[PDB]
């Protein structure tokens, strides 16, 4: 009988609404004033607080201890970052943005604009190191690797066609796989560095960068799980299914990567056991059990403490 | 005979140029040390420097001002500021990141994720503004006044469609006109209030988000020529048409939404010649003539000192 208090949000659609409806509705403008999900409001007051630029901090100052490593390490440090820059740039530019039309409230289609910008932060970043320590050669034949290595290029070849959004939730999944799974096993380099007290400033960066990247696991993973919650008994298992068979996938294609990456210097089981026990704890982000051994996932204490 | 510098950027494509070839081409990471266009770095140095939230300026400093106004005033500025809302909703979750894919540059994609991120926290200090100043009755009222106020919807459904990227170039077009164009008309209000002394911490806000949004507008307008100079002239032609019919249309919208919203306080006229004004200068902005006459864009020097 009575009218309902912002009975207009029921007659209204937003604009990325009302085109995927194929231009049909009134559109409403986003209300911050009436926050449906307390939870995006956290996230934005969060992620905006925690603005920052690679240019506030001085890498310069790891220049000595840069040039007490061989060209070997310092090498295998430029590839592995480019290779990671690699990541970032598919986040900013394709996975990120392609969870905008994927929300369930207006206020997370631009929390995942911001996602999107602060990941190419990241990138601008690993640049900002690279100018200040490498040589140009250095730089130009770490950018020929990322292009030429194979076991690279597969992880990044399976999770793209997932953001072309043909499902909703494939997609999201696929997007926090980046974030939350294969970040791990370039991050332990840094980590094994800082535990040997090189490269200190190099490493405020990757904890900054840490920082965003676990904010933006998180979230994705909760909003999956409220989406989730709302399907079929059915539906549901056939989303698990379809979330441990990529993982299964992927972690194949990391080893194979971490193996090439690492061996030589004889960091790659190591590295392979710290990427392990991330994938275990991607799972339970999502809601559900990690079904990894201990052993497959042990971690050093001082990796752990880095971290 | 020999190998060119930086070889592996020509063997290589983007990530969004890999799914758009249809998943083909080995995918390069940008490459922040090698800048193709000297303006990318400078616009990107510029928008991250002017970061900005709302949180940092004192609107509660405004309090005395607006209990001075009637409620007909408060109301104007409601409506008005919400109508703005919804084209900042717009440009965040559609047409800016729709220009992603469009790029010419691989730093260009990410300044557009920079783009759609801004002009979500000018939505969100609106939402501030109102938290500060508004009743309840008034937020919701306006929100209802925007969903059902059909002057003010045809002119956001007449550019959504070209977001759609069937067009490149007609894209670009119809993104710049929000923060080119259909701004102007809304800014007017706050504009005219400064000079009157009232809500003097709102219109730093004003001015921020219009520091922004002004950026936005040239970046588009120097990616377009850079594209259009590359067309056959023929081709160039058909473009140039096409600015003028979208254009034309849009001003003839703008001024039915501008008549309805400020007919019965007197400042239609004004506001429709400070709405034309900018259109000037929207074209100029894409390298074209503007048609209009001197008398048709008369704006008060006290308006013009405000911008």
């Amino acid at each position: 009988m009575a009218k309902i208090k912002n009975q207009y949000y029921n007659e209204s659609v937003s604009p990325i609404e009302y085109a995927q409806q194929g231009f049909k509705g009134k559109m409403r403008s986003v209300n911050w004033n009436v926050v449906n999900d307390e939870k995006d409001l956290e996230v934005w007051n969060r992620i905006t607080q925690n603005f920052w630029l690679p240019e506030k901090i001085p890498v310069s100052n790891d220049l000595t201890s840069w040039r007490t490593l061989t060209p070997e390490w310092q090498e295998l440090i430029t590839r592995t970052f480019t290779g990671l820059t690699l990541l970032d740039t598919i986040q900013a530019t394709v996975g990120d943005v392609a969870q905008v039309p994927n929300s369930l409230t207006d206020h997370e289609q631009v929390i995942y604009t911001n996602f999107a910008f602060m990941v190419a932060v990241h990138a601008r970043s690993y640049g900002s190191i690279f100018s200040t320590l490498c040589s140009s050669e250095q730089i130009e034949e770490a950018h020929e690797w990322v292009i030429n290595t194979e076991t690279l290029q597969e992880r990044a070849k399976a999770l793209i066609p997932y953001y072309v959004n043909d499902d909703p939730l494939k997609s999201k999944v696929a997007a926090a796989l980046m974030p939350g799974f294969l970040l791990y096993g370039g991050f332990y380099l840094p980590f094994y560095l800082s535990a040997r007290g090189k490269l200190p400033n190099t490493s405020d960066i990757i904890r900054l960068i840490l920082r965003d990247k676990v904010i933006h696991n998180y979230y994705s993973g909760y909003k999956y799980q409220k989406k989730v919650a709302k399907l079929s008994p059915e539906k549901q298992a056939e989303m698990k299914e379809f979330v441990f068979k990529l993982l299964y996938e992927l972690i194949d294609l990391e080893k194979a990567y971490l193996k090439e990456l690492y061996e030589d210097f004889g960091l790659a089981d190591d590295a392979i056991r710290f990427s392990v026990y991330n994938a275990g704890k991607f799972l339970q982000n999502l809601g559900y059990d990690s079904p990894f051994t201990e052993e497959e996932t042990r971690i050093e204490p001082e990796i752990f403490t880095q971290l």
